[PDB]
């Protein structure tokens, strides 16, 4: 019957299928609709390393692909703003394209707009504890501005096995970069 749509176990569910069944169907499956990761950077943004500050200088803009859902991210150095547009919606996905925003933004200099607002009228991107949604939150937490959440944004893979079965790591063809396609490390 194949695996019902939950987040966090879709690629563990995957994992265990290829491993013991052996028939790697189900991690192609997850690859080609929610496993892309990477950083795709424009080809005319480009970047300059500076040694004395630590930072790279320049316009860029990177999209972070996640299989048929797509983070848009835009960096304005003049004005020192950003723009993050995106259509995940599910928990642990979005809570990693945070980290890996988060990094970007870091390794560019800057960090992301925090405001401690009790509740807002429109749909704002905001951490709770038990992490990152999307929606109106009527509680008193933290939101993250500068993101706007675009529904609008809506194959044959290699996988390398490691950990004897604990990570995959998957790419379009043999010069494609290298990302975690799945992984059984979750809670």
């Amino acid at each position: 019957v194949g695996v019902p749509p939950i987040d966090p176990e879709i690629q563990c569910a995957a994992l265990m299928i290829a491993d013991i069944k052996g028939d790697y169907s189900v991690l192609q499956l997850q690859a080609n609709r929610r496993a892309y990761s990477g950083k795709q950077y424009d080809a005319y943004c480009v970047q300059t390393y500076n040694e004395v500050t630590k930072l790279y200088e320049g316009d860029l803009r990177v999209t972070f692909n996640f299989g048929l859902d797509c983070a848009r991210l835009e960096i304005f150095w003049d004005k020192k703003a950003y723009i993050l547009e995106t259509s995940i919606t599910q928990k642990h996905v979005l809570k990693i394209m945070m980290d890996e925003v988060s990094k970007e933004l870091i390794k560019c200099g800057m960090r992301f707009n925090t405001e401690q607002v009790q509740g807002v009228r429109h749909m704002v991107l905001f951490k709770t504890e038990s992490g990152f949604e999307w929606g109106k939150p009527n509680i008193p937490c933290i939101v993250y501005k500068n993101c706007v959440l675009r529904t609008s944004l809506r194959h044959k893979f290699m996988i390398t096995i490691k950990d004897d079965g604990l990570r995959a790591i998957a790419q379009h063809d043999e010069d494609s970069p290298r990302f975690l396609l799945a992984h059984a490390f979750h809670t």
